[PDB]
């Protein structure tokens, strides 16, 4: 399994805007702050793989998608609309010509700032 480190390591990864992001970053290299403005209800694909979108805000209120892959009833009910979450190990992948961060179980942590 990955190392994704403490709670404290975590914390200490860099945080980046949206804007500071591109595909191929490390995963592990930064963490993600933002605002959850919408949550998708859930969906499943035809691999029988359970998945939902958010869409989130950053502190310069640009907005950005992010998809959650896998297992989804673990994340789904910490994230709720209006609350602000550092999201570590995220994939910023390519879609179009646009950015999304996506999430596969497995890969990532969420942490809910009201927990901080």
């Amino acid at each position: 399994n990955f190392n994704i480190g403490s709670l404290s390591d975590q914390l200490s990864k860099q945080t980046l805007l949206i804007s500071q992001l591109q595909v191929g970053k490390n995963r592990f290299s930064f963490k993600f702050e933002g605002r959850v403005v919408y949550k998708s209800s859930t969906f499943q694909n035809q691999q029988d793989s359970k998945y939902f979108f958010i869409t989130a805000q950053d502190a310069n209120n640009q907005e950005i998608n992010m998809s959650f892959w896998q297992k989804v009833d673990q994340s789904y009910q910490t994230l709720k609309v209006g609350q602000y979450y550092y999201f570590i190990g995220g994939e910023v992948k390519q879609f179009k010509n646009n950015l999304e961060l996506k999430f596969k179980f497995g890969d990532y942590q969420i942490i809910p700032k009201e927990t901080l």
